[PDB]
């Protein structure tokens, strides 16, 4: 079921780094990974939390659709693209913490608790600020719980309505061409060590899925790019995109 190839560590150690990739073959039922520890090691989610965020917000209502734009506070922040309005979808885009801080003081404690419950969301811990909690409070998630989610996202088996999960579906839209379509969302988490990088998502081909879960360190924000770089790149040594 799973499957453990240490040679996909050179991907990592190349750029001087370390980290896990995992996929999940859909069809086939069957994992992979480089390093079956790091894969199951939890780690905060960091931006990868604007998924199940954007979920709950959408469920309850706080966010109406899709198009809603949600007004810049006026405060001037350090990326420029924050510094704007903006919908869900441009906000899933740039990362926008502010917008999403504000989705859940007003989906507050209780609920969002109840609502990781039920997504079976990592560590389902909340513990810290209701507004910071997933940058620097505590819960926590793996690579393979990441697969685990995403998998009931895409087949619509979490317990919001199916609505809500086609809009955030498409919200996680990345990239798209004749070969595959890209759903994925980036994370950077720098408040409690080890900091690292997350892209999790999965590859939608003509005749499969492919799930992905990434995570790496990322000791300054100069490797960010590499996020995407490396996991591609072992998409194409095993032939899921040309
Ligand atoms: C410490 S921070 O202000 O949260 C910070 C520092 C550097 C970068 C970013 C950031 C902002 C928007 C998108 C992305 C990204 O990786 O797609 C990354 C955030
Ligand atoms: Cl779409």
């Amino acid at each position: 079921e799973w499957q453990e190839n240490k040679s996909w560590n050179a991907h990592f150690t190349e750029h001087k780094s370390q980290g896990v990739v995992v996929l999940w073959n859909e069809n086939k039922q069957q994992g992979f990974t480089n390093n079956l520890k790091r894969a199951n090691q939890a780690f905060l989610p960091a931006s990868t939390f604007k998924i199940p965020n954007s979920l709950i917000a959408l469920d309850l209502g706080v966010v109406k659709d899709e198009h809603q734009v949600f007004k810049w506070d006026g405060q001037t922040r350090d990326i420029a693209t924050w510094n704007r309005d903006h919908n869900l979808i441009t906000a899933m885009k740039y990362s926008v913490v502010p917008v999403y801080q504000e989705f859940a003081r007003q989906i507050g404690e209780a609920r969002m608790s109840k609502m990781l419950h039920a997504f079976d969301y990592g560590n389902e811990d909340i513990s810290g600020n209701v507004d910071s909690f997933w940058l620097d409070g505590g819960i926590r998630i793996s690579a393979t719980e990441q697969i685990s989610f995403l998998r009931k996202l895409y087949h619509n088996k979490l317990h919001v309505s199916e609505r809500s999960q086609r809009i955030v579906k498409q919200a996680m839209l990345t990239e798209a061409n004749g070969d595959y379509i890209i759903r994925a969302k980036t994370g950077y988490s720098t408040r409690i060590e080890p900091k690292i990088g997350w892209w999790v998502g999965w590859v939608e081909l003509d005749d499969n899925v492919w799930f992905f879960a990434m995570n790496m360190d990322m000791p300054t924000s100069d490797g960010l790019g590499l996020r995407q770089a490396i996991t591609k790149e072992v998409l194409k040594q095993e032939k899921i995109i040309p």
